[PDB]
């Protein structure tokens, strides 16, 4: 049975993605969308059979939940999310790209489409077409968010499992372009760079831990939420994302507390993509569906297994907010601000960050920030 557990496990998985990517990739930035990767795992699932669906559903864990539960809580979750609030830009552009020849079996093509909007495509990797086509896809499903998805694709392939993610919000308060100022951030690699950091004076959700300075940014109308996890002077984003896991993310959401606070925080884009294929995912628990060996009945007859899952990310922060913070009476006063004194939020060194939906509390998106791009 399919309950709330299902939430904890997405979020269980999206620590350990976090962890695991970091582990095999060099770059500045990371960002990852781990619940759009396992409902685009879920769409090969419907194929596979024995140790080859075994491995996924650990990887994914998902081990316990019947196909039926999975693709009725995956087509559930996402609409609901792609719908909840108009104000955000937000999608989860999924596909297979499959070895033209033997067709694909009609009960997957349709569970696919019907829990995922996923198109099952039947491509010859070797025509000078396929290419264009699939960064032709990539671009319409996202609106020209993502407009580059594949770079070369071998002749020999298999079936590419395609994931292109996107996100872009409003915030509740917005900030004032006009107290936007040149400030310095430092990256990753120990230089000091220059970048536009904006500024408000707010009340947001705040706690603490022995690592870090957690602030809880609210989208839009409140259906999604920006997680800032600012490592304490000493601390490193490394150290963050090392120590997650629910037993400690649970410690932070019970211990947000509305807080006046003094924000800094960088406009920044990252743009990520990934080969979950080459050491990720078998790192994770699957290894068998990326082999000559995978047992996917339910795709074709023919021997089929999963030559690549391409995961391609984009998110970017602006000023730009539903409202102007209105004044408050301390502001006023001209007298003491009492209780406590603003915290002062100032993100000009490396963070990590997540993107949650704050009824169901999934983590929709999870990243680190080691150099600012906008």
């Amino acid at each position: 049975p399919l309950g709330s557990e299902k939430i904890e496990k997405d979020n269980a998985f999206a620590f350990d993605l976090l962890q695991t990517t970091r582990k095999h990739v060099t770059e500045a930035n990371v960002f990852i969308s781990p619940l759009s990767v396992s409902m685009a795992l879920n769409m090969t699932l419907n194929g596979a059979a024995g140790v080859t669906a075994d491995e996924m559903k650990t990887a994914l864990r998902e081990t316990g939940y019947t196909m039926e539960d999975i693709n009725e809580y995956s087509h559930s979750l996402r609409e609901a999310l792609l719908k909840v609030d108009p104000s955000t830009t937000i999608g989860m552009a999924n596909s297979i790209w499959y070895k033209q020849g033997e067709l694909v079996k009609e009960p997957f093509i349709l569970a696919n489409r019907t829990h995922y909007d996923a198109e099952v495509k039947a491509v010859d990797f070797s025509s000078p077409a396929t290419l264009p086509a699939i960064n032709g896809w990539c671009a319409q499903k996202t609106n020209d968010k993502i407009t580059k998805i594949l770079d070369y694709i071998p002749g020999n392939a298999f079936m590419y499992l395609i994931n292109a993610v996107y996100f872009k919000g409003i915030w509740v308060t917005q900030f004032k372009k006009s107290d936007t100022k040149r400030a310095p951030f430092r990256k990753a690699d120990g230089t000091t760079q220059e970048v536009n950091m904006m500024a408000q004076k707010s009340t947001f959700g705040y706690t603490t831990d022995e690592c870090c300075q957690y602030l809880e940014m609210d989208y839009g109308n409140k259906a999604f939420s920006m997680i800032v996890m600012l490592p304490n002077e000493g601390q490193t984003t490394r150290d963050v994302i090392e120590q997650l896991d629910n037993k400690h993310w649970s410690m932070i959401i019970k211990g947000i507390r509305p807080t006046q606070v003094s924000l800094r925080m960088p406009r920044f884009k990252t743009e990520c993509k990934y080969g979950l294929e080459k050491k990720i995912l078998p790192e994770m628990g699957m290894n068998v569906p990326f082999t000559e060996t995978a047992d996917f009945p339910g795709i074709t007859d023919a021997a089929i297994f999963i030559s690549r899952v391409i995961h391609k990310t984009f998110v970017q922060v602006d000023e730009e907010g539903t409202e102007a913070a209105a004044v408050t009476a301390v502001e006023m006063v001209k007298t003491s601000s009492p209780s406590t004194t603003p915290i002062n939020f100032h993100i000009n060194k490396p963070f990590v960050f997540a993107i949650r939906e704050k009824s169901t509390g999934v983590i929709l998106f999870i990243g680190e920030i080691g150099e600012v791009k906008e």
